[PDB]
């Protein structure tokens, strides 16, 4: 079956695992082992195509992992995630993208910028700010909540659409 290899990167606590697990298990986790990193597979129909998403949910851990290296190199699309109530997480984004540009040796990597925790009445990073970080990158911005699923399918499926047209 057609597959897409997706990688989810971003600062600690942005909700990378929560997003993954909403897409896959259709529920919210109120917390998660902050340190665990693996890939999960998920069947979805996207734009009418039956396919599998193989999603490495990264952790922040003191580098080297061969598995992590393998996904950073053969991964077709990256979700770059910050939380909209955490300005440091948003500032970090450029480190994550830059590491992806290095491992993929390209300025044109299927990516999507995700502002998670859109449910919160806690916003510190304004939407237009992220629109502009994304536009400058030439990639889409999408705001999500793992708590309510708003934007989640859209984050992932826009990423697939970016992998396809690459
Ligand atoms: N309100 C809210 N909390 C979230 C959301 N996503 C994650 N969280 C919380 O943020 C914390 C970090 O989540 P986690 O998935 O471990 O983040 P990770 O370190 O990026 O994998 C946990 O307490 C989650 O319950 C979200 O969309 N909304
Ligand atoms: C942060 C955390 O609680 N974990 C990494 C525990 C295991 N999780 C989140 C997990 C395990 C297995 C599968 N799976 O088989 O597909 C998951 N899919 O989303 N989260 C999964
Ligand atoms: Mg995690």
């Amino acid at each position: 079956m057609t597959e897409y290899k997706l990688v989810v990167v971003g600062a600690g606590g942005v909700g990378k695992s929560a997003l993954t697990i909403q897409l896959i298990q259709n529920h919210f986790v109120d917390e998660c082992d902050p340190t665990i990193e693996d890939s999960y597979r998920k069947q979805v129909v996207i734009d009418g195509e039956t396919c599998l998403l193989d999603i490495l949910d990264t952790a922040g851990q003191e580098e080297y992992s061969a598995m992590r290296d393998q996904y950073m190199r053969t991964g077709e699309g990256f979700l770059c995630v910050f939380a909209i109530n955490n300005t440091k997480s948003f500032e970090d984004i450029h480190q994550y993208r830059e590491q992806i540009k290095r491992v993929k040796d390209s300025d044109d990597v299927p990516m999507v910028l995700v502002g998670n925790k859109s449910d919160l009445a806690a916003r510190t990073v304004e939407s237009r700010q992220a629109q502009d970080l994304a536009r400058s990158y030439g990639i889409p911005y999408i705001e999500t909540s793992a708590k309510t699923r708003q934007g989640v399918e859209d984050a992932f499926y826009t990423l697939v659409r970016e992998i396809r047209q690459h």
